[PDB]
């Protein structure tokens, strides 16, 4: 399988700049590239990525998305002086030209195609290209918004032609609307374009009516263009995550893309002069991580905007951190989206209701049963202290007097050993332990974590019984996926009873993206505890996405030995790729009704669940 992450960059693309007075473009400086690459080198991230050289995009590759007349007009700019370059740039909106910009434009485009090839050739698992000029505003016969050629549009068309892909997802989290990408794939159902952008009721640049939520695509591409307009500035982490959980992610996993291309503009981060939003650079580590379970991890990150030189480097490294599989930082202070964001999210979901189902040294430690030996990935390891042995003795005599099964005692010693290495040693991140007795193992795992201390523990249990888990003090949230419909009493437990059949994968994924993840992210646990009983596919996507919480510190307790299940949890816990879910039969209405009743029951306490504007009394 593929491994590593590509970092495509070249200092040549920082060798064009603005040569005349223009306050509209004076923020697009060469230092954007040099600051971002040097930030990756300072933090040791560039040295960890496979450096792929940039090449020039050929003429025929440029003609994939641009006209011959516009290409030949740009081709003449290297021969122009300052006066002629100023006159040529006046023919367009918010863009300047340079003697070298046509050279770097072909390099920025070629760098994107180099990144597409390395990912599609399985030479790397994912990658990022630091390019200038940007591209998502560029159109078929016009330069626009600092862009000359549409790099991301090139990547999708290049991937369609040379690899025969049928479904490509484009995620534009830049703060500006990439109308060039929208125009290019307006009638193409093979490319799904998502974009959030500062809109302010069309008053913000580029002031386009097509940037609104009602532009869903044209013809056979209807429903494959998703615009989410930000009508107020200061959007926070809660707004960005609500946009993912309730708009992008449900559509993305139903779309099931064969490749993910990200128009990664970081002017959506706090401190940027263009965006004026308030999301921290840490949010981009999660925006990346939440998309990695798609397309078997094949993700191509292309740089677009980002103009606060300090805010830029921080978010670039947070993106590469997630691409390399590093633990995601904890996000605190999460809550409901603001009213403006909730109105936007509500409107996009309604207009897309007719096109999509959901609307209207060691990273992992494994302890198999005694004697079972299995092949482990490179970053995983098998399992005992004398202090742990004494503590298991102390736990036994106080809480389990009539208990002598010396193999049950073995697992409890491993649970303490694994948890001690996860929280305190900082050398182990997560782990998986095969378990015989559930009630004693869950009790030991949960109680030992609270005194570690883990101030908050999220428990995700796939079973039917009741477990020794107290959820009455705010330190524990219980997520239970069961077979028997249980009346949920209190606002700190989430019980999902899915009506059995061939619709469980679709219903579970909708509950994962729409209920579990929004609640888990607001809860901000210090450790995740996964529990699966013997009587109890989709667990790989759950294990990977849930690692966005608690810095990826998850302990999974598997009851009984299933090598297939064991091998999948360990693979997902270790950071390996997750095989894509195929086409899923749309969820049963009885499950959607059940999931919406739980949202009504919990969204007043966990505002991140809200996908509507609350009714004021
Ligand atoms: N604050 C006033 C609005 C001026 N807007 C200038 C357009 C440049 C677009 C660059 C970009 O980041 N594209 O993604
Ligand atoms: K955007
Ligand atoms: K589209
Ligand atoms: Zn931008």
């Amino acid at each position: 399988a593929a491994s590593g992450s590509a970092l495509i960059f070249d200092e040549e693309m920082s060798r064009y700049k603005l040569l005349w007075t223009d306050p509209a473009c004076e923020i697009e400086v060469p230092e954007r590239l040099t600051v971002s690459y040097e930030a990756l080198r300072t933090h040791g991230l560039a040295q960890r990525c496979k450096a792929v050289p940039v090449r020039q995009a050929t003429e025929q590759e440029i003609l994939l998305a641009h006209s011959e007349e516009y290409l030949e007009a740009v081709k003449q700019t290297p021969g122009m002086n300052v006066e002629e370059l100023m006159a040529f740039s006046k023919k367009y909106n918010d863009v300047y030209f340079h003697q070298n910009i046509y050279h770097c434009a072909k390099l920025a485009a070629g760098a994107t195609l180099q990144l597409v090839d390395s990912v599609m050739k399985r030479e790397v698992r994912n990658g990022m290209a630091l390019v200038r000029p940007p591209g998502h505003h560029s159109q078929r016969s016009a330069a626009n918004g600092f862009c000359v050629f549409n790099n991301v549009a090139f990547a999708a068309l290049y991937a369609k032609k040379n690899y025969n892909l049928n479904r490509i997802l484009i995620v534009d989290w830049d703060v500006h609307h990439g109308q060039g990408i929208q125009y290019c794939f307006e009638e193409d159902p093979s490319v799904l374009y998502f974009s959030w952008h500062r809109y302010e009721h069309q008053s913000f640049w580029p002031n386009l009516p097509e940037s609104d939520y009602s532009s869903v695509g044209k013809g056979k591409g209807s429903g494959f263009n998703i615009n989410l307009p930000w009508n107020k500035v200061g959007m926070t982490n809660s707004d960005y995550l609500a946009a993912f959980f309730h708009v992008l992610l449900p559509v993305a996993y139903e779309f099931d893309p064969e490749l993910v291309i990200v128009s990664a503009g970081f002017d959506s981060a706090i401190g940027d002069p263009e965006g004026e939003m308030c999301a921290l650079p840490e949010i981009f580590a999660h925006l990346t991580h939440l998309l990695m379970p798609l397309a078997a991890g094949k993700m191509c990150v292309v740089l677009e905007g980002g103009y606060n030189l300090t805010s830029l480097g921080q978010s670039v490294c947070q993106t590469v951190h997630s691409l390399l599989g590093d633990p995601t930082p904890r996000i605190s202070g999460l809550g409901t989206a603001c009213d403006s964001a909730l109105e936007s999210i509500q409107n996009v979901r309604n207009v897309q209701s007719s096109y999509w189902s959901s609307f209207k040294s060691v990273r992992t430690v494994v302890v198999p049963p005694p004697g079972v030996e299995l092949t482990l990935p490179k970053n995983c390891q098998h399992s005992i202290s004398e202090s742990t042995a004494k503590e298991v003795q102390r736990i036994r005599d106080k809480h389990f007097h009539d208990l002598t099964d010396q193999n049950i005692l073995r697992s409890l010693g491993n649970i303490i050993s694994v948890l001690d290495r996860m929280m305190r040693s900082d050398e182990v991140c997560n782990g998986c332990v095969v378990v015989s007795d559930l009630s004693v193992s869950v009790q030991c795992a949960l109680q030992h974590a609270l005194t570690e201390p883990a101030e908050r523990v999220l428990v995700v249990y796939v079973g039917d019984g009741e477990l020794p888990v107290k959820t009455n003090d705010g330190k524990v949230f219980l997520v239970q996926i069961c077979t028997k419909e249980t009346e949920d009493k209190c606002v700190n437990r989430l019980t999902l009873c899915l009506r059995e059949g061939e619709s469980l994968t679709a219903g579970f994924m909708q509950a994962l993206l729409g209920l579990i993840l929004p609640v888990a992210y607001e809860f901000n646990p210090a450790l995740v505890l996964g529990i699966v009983e013997e009587t109890a596919r989709v667990w790989g996507h759950m294990t990977c996405l849930i690692q966005g919480l608690a810095r990826g510190r998850m302990l999974t307790l598997l009851q009984g030995y299933d090598k297939d299940l064991l091998e999948l949890t360990v693979s997902a816990l270790s950071g390996a790729s997750i095989s894509p879910l195929g086409p899923l039969r749309a969820p049963k209405p009885e499950d959607v009704e059940m999931m919406e009743k739980q949202r009504q029951r919990l969204q007043e306490r966990w505002g991140l669940l809200r996908c509507t504007v609350s009714e004021s009394w």
